[PDB]
């Protein structure tokens, strides 16, 4: 029993973190096979960041200007290219600790683990969600750029995120591992505002199921609803619309608990309208939206 | 910016997890040098657990009855002893991945990372606190026993917890690595109730400091208080008494923010008396008590 905000074990990713330095900028890189991936803004001064022309800045850079360090051993850079907003540094050594891995672009609402790194050294691991506005709410200080987000399926690390930017509101933007930003963000120090940070409705429902499974049942009511009725209340509370796809995804949790998805919608509807009234659910005073239905099944079933 | 419930990177501990089987019971062990540490209840049937005589049960066990598996390779058990509530299995191979390590007994309020394991395989990592009643609020399914809690200081893993028990209220009890339970708990399936789960006041204050540092300031008031005045309100709200030792510990956060500890006490006092009024602090609707002042300094400074 018990339900915790749980990150993947970080070891397989720890083994891939390196330090990348270009002149006076140091940040983190991901070493997979004989390639190091890092944010292309490694080539920028904070002055450059106001209005960087990456192609022009990059002409001034040779392989020997990228200093790659894995532990306290230097890697030899034998080539470099820009793909979107990431640099790929070809090194002469394949990372011996390269895990099985994929690059995947996640959808809003999808959760992942972040291994926060400074100077190529892991400092911590926490669980995030891609917010519906394509930001994440991370913990990233200066030097944390090139820290990555990942999921693990048995022994395969799916890398979904590389950290690039803090917005002026202190939320976080970054790229997939082909250097494409999530959302409309760019690697430039300019006015960039996030849209509405809506609640990930399907994730809240999953977490309400986790609560029932773990004995927190006080919020279960005598009501049901329909997707259209629920969705009218969801809109009003800046919750993402619930689709039949989401209902389908919640089916196994529905089955295990014997609570119809629409019944749990009606419980969530009353929680939105009536509040928690100073009560908690799984030790939270707000509705948690950073567990996916898959996360809840995983933690409630004990997958490794 | 941003502040997250953050676990230590788990790799160094992943490298120490093994599967221990005695007859029909499988759980997790910790392999350090040529010793495997596991809960002594590995020798019990669920029937045994009602009223186990561990010394008598153990006479029936030989080295060959303990099956230790690291990945998919079997370790040879060359000796076994009971220390308090743990078994120590001497194996013929030193764990090649043994990190620098200490066994430490933590105090209530101290935080640590848990690497939740099943069959010797890491499933996740989360951050806990030793509760003032010497329970933890974990996420532990059947097979999770022998999962460990740890802190890391640069490259030294301090192991503070091994998971043994779920109480009938679904909170968790376990031992230090010399097999001494935290609190009054025993490895027997019997009525064992936790005491009052009080809030770790010094941790809440630390987290209020983290909030101010990260721009969440709405709760800062025009009032101050004294330890005796604050403590009268703390008692009433099932908060742990604040001592001058705690005030001393908060000094650096006091200094960095320029908010006197007693001023922040007066802010916390108003939050207790007045509630959050539907507002959040660092994305929480309740006062978070599972960050130590050291945790807050670490995450706000970027230690690796």
């Amino acid at each position: 029993s018990g339900f915790r905000k749980m990150a993947f074990p970080s070891g397989k990713v720890e083994g891939c973190m390196v330090q990348v330095t270009c002149g006076t900028t140091t940040l983190n890189g991901l070493w997979l096979d004989d390639v190091v991936y890092c944010p292309r803004h490694v080539i920028c001064t904070s002055e450059d960041m106001l209005n960087p022309n990456y192609e022009d800045l990059l002409i001034r850079k040779s392989n020997h200007n990228f200093l790659v360090q894995a532990g306290n051993v230097q890697l030899r850079v034998i080539g470099h290219s820009m793909q979107n907003c990431v640099l790929k540094l070809k090194v002469d050594t394949a990372n011996p600790k390269t895990p099985k891995y994929k690059f995947v672009r996640i959808q809003p609402g999808q959760t992942f683990s972040v291994l926060a790194c400074y100077n190529g050294s892991p400092s911590g691991v926490y669980q995030c969600a891609m917010r519906p506005n394509f930001t994440i709410k991370g913990s990233f200080l200066n030097g944390s750029c090139g820290s990555v987000g990942f999921n693990i399926d048995y022994d395969c690390v799916s890398f979904c995120y590389m950290h690039h930017m803090e917005l002026p509101t202190g939320v976080h933007a970054g790229t997939d591992l082909e250097g494409n930003f999530y959302g409309p963000f760019v690697d430039r120090q300019t006015a960039q505002a996030a849209g509405t940070d809506t609640t990930i409705t399907v994730n809240v429902l999953a977490w309400l199921y986790a609560a029932v499974i773990n004995g927190d049942r006080w919020f279960l009511n005598r009501f049901t609803t329909t997707l259209n009725d629920f969705n009218l209340v969801a809109m009003k509370y800046n919750y993402e619309p619930l689709t039949q796809d989401h209902v389908d995804i919640l089916g196994p949790l529905s089955a295990q608990t014997g609570i119809a998805v629409l019944d749990m919608c009606a419980s969530l509807k009353e929680l939105l309208q009536n509040g928690m009234n100073g009560r908690t659910i799984l030790g939270s005073a707000l509705l948690e939206d950073e567990f996916t239905p898959f996360d809840v099944v995983r933690q409630c079933s004990g997958v490794t």
